[PDB]
């Protein structure tokens, strides 16, 4: 049977929550430029694919993903001045998370994993969680538990990091449209990637501060913050397994049967 | 190439963009009876948008997956499990933000295709607030067309062919013949006609009660029976909607 | 003794709740053609509430004078002069605040009577948000009945009596026979039939366009002609509504 | 012709705005006013004043705001009383803001906000600021607003002396007292039963406020001062002073 | 030991906390004439809080540095340079958030000491919204005392001594004798009496005008002259306020 | 003369407004058993003052309350003393201030963050304020936002401060960095003898809500300030002031 809530009938969903201990997962992405070689829905596709595989392994269900996320920031996404990128205001994203949690609680669900796939979403997801739990408390509900994470943070093994960045890891912030995402895309959605279009520029570097209005000149022209020239399907499969295994284990730990 | 903005690179999108027509599916995650899945309201308008876009050369934005609270007289009620609804302000704000961004891109033509009966007024408010802000910047050439795809099935000949026993009304076409037929034609694996509870059409008094009373809604959640739903009826509906909408867009947004 | 809360002392009000059904008219300030005034949507539901209240022993709260933005397909459009509309959040918040306060008073029975086509969904959101908060306080016995008074005019005989040429739908009724007849029966001085522009019923394609385009609406602002309106029709309408609503409320809020 | 916008057709309204016309908006509340008076006093009075002022200067009157901000103990008894139905600050502010936006859309550029409920002031002010801020975004800076509480125009020592023989008590503790009750006796006598007035000493409070509001610190009737000496005659005197004073003020601020 | 929460470790704070009295000064950054600095509204109530706290054994929270928009009739107007004001919703939300957090700590007694004439109603709304929320959580023992420190200078003998030439009124005491005298007593370096513009007390008609007309405000921004301001007057004002507030707090929050 | 806007008369402020304005953004947060709770306001404010004196800028009254403390970088908002604002509140505060500064005619602002959790909300406040200015055709209001500790990155300086290795800014809550600065600037507000010497805090690659107190070192600190010193504080201070003064001069030149 499908692990996606949207593909279930309400009766099937009800039974799964009734069984108690049901774990729900919600992918949180964005519509953002990802250079000259990749499509713009990468941040939705990746966490969703990871969620699906984790759900298949641990018997969890996956909710429809959030398609639009917070404003792209220069130092970690090129900047919200790029065409295509379609961003939400913080209050909008926070409210969306808040509403969904409120509804899931109404269903009787008490276990949620929010899987972030867009660098800028984190703090607003966090505020959404806090405001939702605050309200649940008003209604005498304190047994709703949430696990929030950005899937790339699970790639911690020095051996894996070295396979991806033999010359040194430069941080998840400048990874935008680079080796990590491009490899995953090559393994999962190769038709949406054209490696021949990658602009092999040097890793983006910035001073210890931020400037607004965002200055287009301080970002590499392509929109990428690092080159995906060395990306490969094999690296993508490595990343995928590492993330899926790591997240599946973490969820089993936090939400035992 | 793809008609979906999400599958394009930013350079491809940029090239396509104020002459390009953008389309945004607006659905919901809502119970649709014992015989159908819950993401129907996203799947259907998205499928219609895709076909319309292919025919007129438009682009489709990622659809809104969650919509306004289900209302009893037209959706069974928001008390059902699975249905995951947003507050009005949240939905309104989402539409407002997207229009602001599309305008920033240079786009000036948007079609909002609603697939969930309860969304309409919040989409309207989102549109108004967005246009209000554009006006603050001296921009008044952004044009929006909003519609619920089922409204394009209006031709008497078509209505009779689809409903030889009589039309029931869009309000109670929740998990009924219309949606189920479309699903049988587009996503048959998500429908199990054998699970359809063949009850008579739902009727209600001329008022609403809150908190919602579950007893006033058919147990299955549907408001009319899909027993006579068929793949053929779905194909007709699809063709009518796609042609009608394609024509309307060409009219409002000449190439 | 008055049925209006505003005309009672707080002691009299307190006594009545200690014993009660509260009614709240929700209208708007909207253009209503060349022949009628602009506070029609407040006047009418208020007049119905008053009569219903007198019959069932209920109390009427001060009405909401401003409603949601006028929409073209059911009100001509918010581009007209005079029409003074609130944002959705504003109307929703107003309904929410009032319910909270009535609950504080100890009231637990409310009938929201809408008289403006565009208010419905925002009244609904206001109710939901208010009930959500009451739940936070452990209060779950507050019941709300919401309705648009025209929905109670369903009898075919009555309908034919009113629309000899066929029912046009409550949406295109704006400033037509129905409202004008009621105004002739209740506030004749605010109507001048000689000024009625007798144009054919407004028609629109199966979609909406924004910014609202003035040319898609009949110049007068009305969506249908009130040429055949009369005090006679008004009295018929009034009795049907008052009786139907009185019975409905008695059923939902039994003694 | 009526001075009330609600009773005009949109064509008549349009002609009147076609930005020289002065619009007036009464802002009241639904609040307890003792054992002797009804609860819609704060809407009735400023509306009656607007009507008479409008007739003299040729202005138009908008439908009044029926609900105002939460009643405060020191000037209204407290929001804990039954009947009083109050809005949150944001709601009232947003209402004023929405209305100004629309009036500006009509082409109107002159507005008089007449407050009749003590607690509304600051929220009306914020609504005005937010509305003018938005108009400025569109390059509009010729929309002018005059806001006032009608009782502030009653400053004449002679008039004041008749109403408050032992001295002016302040517009804050006037709640449900001689001033409002007299105006009501002159305008809507059937809504007042002077025999039910509870003649208590003017309410006094320490130089601070306490929340949750303590009911025991407010006179039981809900009034802050006694209306025992209220009279139709006093009401007529007040009415003429206000109408005249406000009519003159508006003519000066919004010259023909 | 310090009476300022900010100077304590969380353990020391925890030890002190629901019998402890917390104090929160609420000021603003506002123009105060040619002779005085702009943070007067923060400095003064904080200095009073410090002294009251030392006497009664209370703790003082970090003060609110920005307040509501300056109003002409009581502050000259928000059109002046330097004055940096918050929207009402912002100030209300800040007060609301802080109370919610203090309650979480276990605190149940709070004194909000206002020092800016315009803050009052927004502080009041913040308190109400916070208490409303606490009630949802089943908490009804949180008590709040709110006051503008200058209101405690009311004794006829004191006003007489401070104003042998007549009291002018708190509304026009902006950058006048009262504040300037307190500053001369507490922060003399931030005052330069030689720069005082000795103009007549500001007077206004019984109404308000927006956009604010700068011509209706004395050019220096003050509403009354501080020419006769003195350190002695400030010392008296301080002693009177500290004693009066300390006694009031002991009464409302007995040990 | 003072570099603080609050200590100027409006005439003096008006005359000064190429002027660079600086706004410290802190918080009231628990900082272990050995240090006070207003550290996040005191430090950025101290740095702003020194930078301002050196480059001729002015300093606005600081934001005293910041966003909710997060476990992985601040121990958690479940601690006593910590008094946090909701995101919308902090965002609206920044937004309102920028609106007003622009009204004054100011066009150069430096927001100096001193609390780890504030960043994204400060960013949103900036965007919303710039959005409104754009409605008026204004595009010359420029904002530089930074967390002062990010200027301590010179390998030679890091080696001096952390001869045994840098732990990361996320766990530098009440640790060597902040404690050293406090020892150099406000020694009376620090008592090293109260430092609880526990190993650096570590967490899995995810967060859990409701926050679980058990996953945070009991003291509230995320790293030990045992080796904190006044000497280290003076070095950090000089590095930050010099680096920030240069960056501001670069972004806001004569
Ligand atoms: C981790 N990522 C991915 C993304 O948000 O595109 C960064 N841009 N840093
Ligand atoms: C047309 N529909 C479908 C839907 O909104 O789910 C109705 N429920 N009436
Ligand atoms: C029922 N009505 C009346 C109105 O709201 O004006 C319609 N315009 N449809
Ligand atoms: C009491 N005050 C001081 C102030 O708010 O600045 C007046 N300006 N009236
Ligand atoms: C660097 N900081 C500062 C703070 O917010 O205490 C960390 N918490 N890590
Ligand atoms: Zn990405
Ligand atoms: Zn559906
Ligand atoms: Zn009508
Ligand atoms: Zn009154
Ligand atoms: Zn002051
Ligand atoms: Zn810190």
């Amino acid at each position: 049977k499908s692990v996606f809530v949207g593909e279930l009938t309400w009766k099937e969903y009800e039974a799964r929550v009734a069984a108690g201990d049901c774990v729900l997962m919600l992918p949180v992405g964005a519509l953002e430029q990802h250079g000259h070689h990749m499509c713009m829905n990468v941040d939705v596709l990746l966490p969703t694919a990871v969620c699906k595989r984790v759900a298949e392994r641990i018997g969890a269900l996956v909710m429809p993903g959030l398609q639009y996320g917070y404003k792209s920031q220069q130092k970690s996404g090129g900047g919200n001045h790029f065409p295509g990128t379609t961003s939400l205001d913080g209050a909008t994203l926070t409210g969306t998370v808040q509403d969904i949690i409120r509804e899931l609680a109404r269903h009787g669900a008490r276990r949620l994993v929010l899987m972030n796939g867009h660098y800028q979403n984190s703090m607003f997801i966090v505020e959404g969680i806090d405001l939702a739990l605050r309200e649940l408390r008003y209604a005498g509900i304190q047994d709703f538990k949430v696990v929030v994470l950005s899937y790339w943070d699970f790639v911690k093994d020095p051996a894996v990091i070295q396979q991806l960045y033999p010359e040194g890891f430069l941080g998840w912030d400048i990874e935008h449209g680079g080796v990590f995402e491009t490899s995953l895309m090559l393994a999962l959605y190769p038709d949406l990637v054209d490696l021949d279009r990658v602009v092999d520029h040097p890793p983006a570097t910035f001073p210890p501060y931020d400037v607004f209005p965002v200055d287009p000149a301080r970002t590499p022209a392509p929109g990428t913050l690092s080159s995906a020239k060395t990306a490969s399907r094999e690296k993508g499969e490595l990343i995928l397994e590492v993330c899926v295994q790591g997240i599946a284990d973490a969820i089993r730990e936090e939400f035992p049967p």
